[PDB]
């Protein structure tokens, strides 16, 4: 029943960080329960003791990594306020991708996800937002966001490598681009390189700002 | 290497059309090669010599799927295209919802999706968008619709199922709000309520228009 682990209220912050650092370096499908019993020195049956289930640590290591909620700044700049949370959550989705993937199966319902949207509804409210408007500010917010994260992560196959060469890079990447230039008008391909190419997240501020001056 | 699939060029449409159906009615996980050979009343090495492997056949579902590039009305009202297109995109990942998973691990290069993007490309080139402001335009549209679909995903646990009366439905959701009012101020579960009841699909079209007036 995704969500119900807080519904239900060596150490669960233990293992949470653990699995957390399994989740970092493989992905979900490195995350073995077998495998995360040798890295804390225990047996299973002493995790399986604090965390019913795989799919409830899931759900422990989605909250674990939230970021903290958005500052509020004196200053009543709301708009750098928003920008601020916004980009903190970008980041951890970009440090912790595999948050993505399970997000869509469960809305986080935690407590730090909880904590993190309340701040951003204190910030709206305290902007005169009503509250159909503070509805779709906010949706938009984490909308847009995740949905950076999630398009900068598959655009990462596509950029050039820690230790690749700008030649060995744009030599990987020429066939992609010759295939669009030839179905589609220029543009597309231009558009190609520069999703290829734009520095990891200078797209999500740009168009961060395409949106928060859109409330 | 994602994306190569589409540099390399019982037919195969009828495979990724099998495949699609299996990919609904389960998910990534029940598309076993297996039951596709039978369903399709096949040997698995028929398939095989179609559609090289798994991976392979997950990019072709992506882009299959994939909506008609958007039509670019005569009126010029290039806002009301644009709108369009976001919609048909987001019915196609919320009817297809395995899509969102899987673009997370590949950028589609496919050849309707970079139809569909091509088509974008010249709505906002046809609207005196300059190159980068039609970067962060683009990208807005695509990242604010992906995470709406991926966001409407999950919230469907919390939503009322199909023979799920009023009354139960709340009564299931009671729990989750008290937790939510107990450590938060009441608007954050006015919040939650909203979101569990929002007609499906309702808050993306209110912050889509939140949006596009932003460009």
């Amino acid at each position: 029943q995704p969500g119900s682990i807080w519904l239900r209220e060596l150490s669960r912050e233990q293992i949470v960080q653990a699995a957390v650092r399994l989740l970092d370096e493989g992905g979900v499908r490195n995350l073995r329960m077998r495998q995360l019993a040798d890295s804390l020195n225990s047996a299973p049956m002493s995790l399986y003791w604090h965390v019913s289930t795989k799919d409830d640590l899931l759900e422990l290591a989605i909250d674990a990594v939230f970021p903290d909620p958005p500052s509020r700044s004196g200053t009543g700049d709301w708009r750098d306020d928003i920008k601020a949370g916004a980009t903190d959550l970008f980041e951890v989705l970009l440090r912790h991708s595999w948050m993505i993937e399970l997000m869509g199966g469960h809305p986080p319902v935690g407590p730090r996800a909880l904590a993190h949207t309340s701040a951003i509804i204190e910030i709206l409210e305290q902007a005169h937002f009503s509250p159909r408007q503070l509805d779709s500010a906010l949706s938009a917010i984490y909308y847009y966001t995740v949905g950076a994260a999630l398009s900068e992560a598959s655009w990462q196959a596509m950029a050039r490598q820690s230790a690749e060469s700008e030649e060995e890079w744009v030599s990987r990447l020429g066939p992609y681009l010759g295939m669009a230039t030839q179905s589609h008008p220029a543009s597309l391909a231009d558009y190609v390189k520069r999703s290829a190419s734009s520095s990891t997240g200078q797209r999500f501020h740009d168009g961060l700002e395409c949106m928060v001056s859109g409330m």
